C-alpha cells in the first residue's frame, strides 16, 4: 500500500543518528526500485535493536523518505535519548476534571476504531445511568458542562484512549495511576472493575454531586503539603483541608468558599503562585460528607476484581497496597486527599520512568516531571492528547513519543508481517 508508514532509526548520538540516517538515505536511494516499502518499515522496527537516541521518520514513498532522513541528517536537532529501558511499559496517568475541550471526541471516534467500538459500549451505559449521549457531548461544537456531563464525557475518553493504545498499538500499560475521578478509568485498565460497573461508578458519583453544585471552593498553591497544614493550623482554619498533593512543591487545598479566597489573596501577596481552582464542587474535604451515604448506597453491587497490573492508589495510604474497588473505595476516593506524589513516587522508586496522560489535554504532565526531579531521575511525561491538537493519523504520534522515549511495547501490533531486508547496519 502507497498510504504513510512510520521508519524507525536510532542510535547513540544525535549525530551518530545524523550519520545513520544519511547512510540509510544514500541505501534507499540506490535500491528504492528492489526494496518494499513495508519490508524496510518493517526491518527497521523488527529487525534492529532499538538504540538509546531514537527517532522516525513518515513517508508514504521510498523517494519521500529519502527527502525526509536527508532532513534529518542536515539538521542540527538536538535529539533527547529514551528514558525506559524497553523492560517496562508506559504508567498510564489518568487525571481529573478540567481537561474537556469542545468536539474532543470527533477525530479519534473517526481515525481509531477502537475509540469508537469504546465509547459505542459505553454510549447505552452513560444513556441509562446519567440521561445524554456521551457521543453528542464528545463530538458537540461547545465543551461539556455540568459534573453529571464532565465526569462520565472525560471518563470516556479516557477509557477509548487506553483501549486503542492496547488493541490498535500493542500498548499494554506497566501501571496505572489515577487522580481523583482519573481512578475510575484507572480501575477498568487495571482490570480492577469492568468497563460498565467504572461507568456505573461515575454516573452515580456524578449524579449525586449534582445535589451539592456550589457548596465550598478550591484553590492550587505553590507550597509543600506539610508547609500549606502548617498555614491552616497556625491561622485557626478548620473548613479549609489539603484536597490533593500534586508534587513536592504544589497543593491544592478546598473547603469554604470565602476562606478559600481569603488564603488565595494572602499567599499571592507574598509572591508565592496562587489561583482559585473552577471546580462546582469542592471534593477531598468535608464538603462532599453529605452526599457519602447515598454513594455508598448507589455502589453496593459493584464488584471489584483483583488488579492484573499495578495500580498506584493515590486514595490508599500506601500507595503500592492494591485496591479492593468496592463503594467503600469510592467514597474514600471522593473525600480523602488524593496523593498523586506519593503515587507517583512509588511508581518512580520501583522503576518506572515513562508516564503518558491519556487525557483530553494534560493536566499533571509538570507534578510527574517535579516528582522526577526531586528524585534525581530522569523520567518522561507524554501527553496523549492536547486541546485542539489535530490528529488524523489517530494516536501513532503518542506511539512515537513512547517508542521514542523507551517504553517498552509488542512491535508486532504496528508491524505485524514483512521480509527482513538487508539495509546497511551501523556499527
Amino acid at each position: 500500500h502507497s498510504s504513510p508508514r512510520l521508519f524507525m532509526l536510532s542510535s547513540t548520538s544525535s549525530d551518530a543518528l545524523r550519520q545513520t540516517a544519511r547512510q540509510l538515505a544514500t541505501w534507499v536511494e540506490e535500491h528504492q526500485d528492489c526494496v518494499a516499502a513495508s519490508d524496510l518499515a518493517y526491518t527497521l522496527a523488527r529487525g534492529r535493536a532499538h538504540r538509546p537516541v531514537r527517532t522516525a521518520v513518515v513517508a508514504a514513498n521510498l523517494p519521500e523518505l529519502v527527502e525526509g532522513l536527508r532532513e534529518v541528517a542536515d539538521g542540527d536537532a538536538l535529539y533527547d535519548a529514551a528514558v525506559g529501558h524497553g523492560d517496562r511499559g508506559p504508567v498510564w496517568v489518568f487525571s481529573g476534571q478540567g481537561s474537556q475541550w469542545a468536539a474532543m471526541g470527533t477525530q479519534l471516534l473517526a481515525s481509531e476504531p477502537v475509540f469508537a467500538a469504546t465509547i459505542a459500549k459505553l454510549e447505552p451505559v452513560i444513556a441509562a445511568e446519567s440521561g445524554f449521549s456521551v457521543t453528542e457531548a464528545i463530538t458537540a461544537q461547545q465543551t461539556v458542562t455540568g459534573i453529571d456531563k464532565v465526569q462520565p464525557a472525560v471518563f470516556a475518553v479516557q477509557v477509548a484512549l487506553a483501549a486503542t493504545m492496547e488493541q490498535t498499538y500493542g500498548v499494554r500499560p506497566g501501571a496505572v495511576v489515577g487522580h481523583s475521578m482519573g481512578e475510575s478509568a484507572a480501575a477498568v485498565v487495571a482490570g480492577a472493575l469492568s468497563l460498565e460497573d467504572a461507568a456505573r461508578v461515575i454516573c452515580r458519583r456524578s449524579k449525586l454531586m449534582t445535589r451539592i453544585a456550589g457548596a465550598g471552593a478550591m484553590g492550587s498553591v505553590e507550597l509543600p503539603a506539610k508547609q500549606v497544614n502548617s498555614e491552616l493550623m497556625a491561622r485557626g482554619i478548620d473548613d479549609v483541608v489539603v484536597s490533593v498533593v500534586a508534587s513536592p512543591q504544589s497543593t491544592v487545598i478546598g473547603g469554604t468558599s470565602d476562606t478559600v479566597r481569603d488564603l488565595i489573596a494572602r499567599w499571592e501577596q507574598r509572591d508565592v503562585m496562587a489561583r482559585e481552582v473552577a471546580v462546582d464542587v469542592a471534593s477531598h474535604s468535608p464538603q462532599v460528607d453529605p452526599i457519602l451515604d447515598d454513594l455508598a448506597a448507589a455502589l453496593a453491587d459493584i464488584a471489584p476484581m483483583t488488579p492484573k497490573v499495578p495500580y498506584y492508589s493515590a486514595t490508599l495510604f500506601d500507595p503500592r497496597e492494591q485496591p479492593v474497588c468496592d463503594g467503600a473505595y469510592w467514597v474514600d476516593n471522593l473525600r480523602n486527599t488524593v496523593q498523586f506524589a506519593a503515587a507517583v513516587q512509588a511508581a518512580m522508586e520501583d522503576g518506572y520512568r515513562v508516564f503518558a496522560e491519556l487525557s483530553p489535554h494534560p493536566l499533571l504532565t509538570h507534578a510527574v516531571e517535579q516528582t522526577g526531579r526531586s528524585l534525581d531521575m530522569s523520567v518522561a511525561a507524554l501527553a496523549g492528547m492536547r486541546r485542539e491538537q489535530p490528529l488524523p493519523h489517530g494516536l501513532r504520534g503518542l506511539l512515537t513519543e513512547l517508542h521514542r522515549a523507551g517504553a517498552a511495547l509488542d512491535y508486532s501490533a504496528l508491524y505485524p508481517a514483512g521480509r527482513l531486508v538487508d539495509a546497511p547496519l551501523p556499527a
